[PDB]
Protein backbone atom coordinates (compact mmCIF):
# COMPACT_ATOMS: atom_id res chain seq x y z
CA UNK A 1 0.00 0.00 0.00
CA UNK A 2 0.88 3.65 -0.57
CA UNK A 3 1.93 6.05 2.16
CA UNK A 4 3.21 3.59 4.77
CA UNK A 5 5.51 6.10 6.63
CA UNK A 6 2.86 8.83 6.47
CA UNK A 7 0.17 6.51 7.90
CA UNK A 8 2.48 5.65 10.77
CA UNK A 9 3.18 9.39 11.34
CA UNK A 10 -0.51 10.03 11.55
CA UNK A 11 -0.89 7.41 14.29
CA UNK A 12 2.23 8.76 16.15
CA UNK A 13 0.75 12.26 15.87
CA UNK A 14 -2.74 11.17 17.04
CA UNK A 15 -1.04 9.63 20.10
CA UNK A 16 0.70 12.97 20.81
CA UNK A 17 -2.60 14.84 20.37
CA UNK A 18 -4.27 12.52 22.81
CA UNK A 19 -1.50 12.77 25.45
CA UNK A 20 -1.53 16.54 25.23
CA UNK A 21 -5.31 16.54 25.55
CA UNK A 22 -4.95 14.50 28.77
CA UNK A 23 -2.36 16.97 30.08
CA UNK A 24 -4.52 19.99 29.25
CA UNK A 25 -7.54 18.58 31.01
CA UNK A 26 -5.45 17.66 34.07
CA UNK A 27 -4.03 21.21 34.14
CA UNK A 28 -7.63 22.57 34.05
CA UNK A 29 -8.67 20.27 36.96
CA UNK A 30 -5.66 21.60 38.88
CA UNK A 31 -6.41 25.27 37.98
CA UNK A 32 -2.78 25.65 36.79
CA UNK A 33 -2.81 28.64 34.39
CA UNK A 34 0.85 28.23 33.30
CA UNK A 35 0.40 24.58 32.26
CA UNK A 36 -2.93 25.29 30.63
CA UNK A 37 -1.25 27.86 28.39
CA UNK A 38 1.82 25.64 27.80
CA UNK A 39 -0.13 22.54 26.87
CA UNK A 40 -2.88 24.18 24.90
CA UNK A 41 -0.38 26.01 22.70
CA UNK A 42 1.29 22.66 21.89
CA UNK A 43 -2.00 20.84 21.41
CA UNK A 44 -3.04 23.34 18.79
CA UNK A 45 0.25 22.94 16.92
CA UNK A 46 -0.24 19.17 16.92
CA UNK A 47 -3.93 19.23 15.91
CA UNK A 48 -3.13 21.51 12.92
CA UNK A 49 -0.22 19.32 11.88
CA UNK A 50 -2.36 16.19 12.20
CA UNK A 51 -5.14 17.56 10.02
CA UNK A 52 -2.56 18.37 7.26
CA UNK A 53 -1.04 14.93 7.55
CA UNK A 54 -4.48 13.32 7.17
CA UNK A 55 -5.30 15.40 4.07
CA UNK A 56 -2.02 14.34 2.44
CA UNK A 57 -2.65 10.71 3.19
CA UNK A 58 -6.21 10.75 1.88
CA UNK A 59 -4.91 12.07 -1.47
CA UNK A 60 -2.35 9.33 -1.60
CA UNK A 61 -4.78 6.57 -0.63
CA UNK A 62 -7.43 7.72 -3.14
CA UNK A 63 -4.81 7.80 -5.93
CA UNK A 64 -3.43 4.37 -4.92
CA UNK A 65 -6.98 2.94 -5.09
CA UNK A 66 -7.61 4.44 -8.54
CA UNK A 67 -4.25 3.18 -9.81
CA UNK A 68 -4.72 -0.35 -8.48
CA UNK A 69 -8.39 -1.19 -8.80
Amino acid sequence: GAGAALRQEIEDKQLMVNNLTDELQDAIDEANPAEIANTSQQLRHARADLADLQRRFAVLRNEDRRINQ
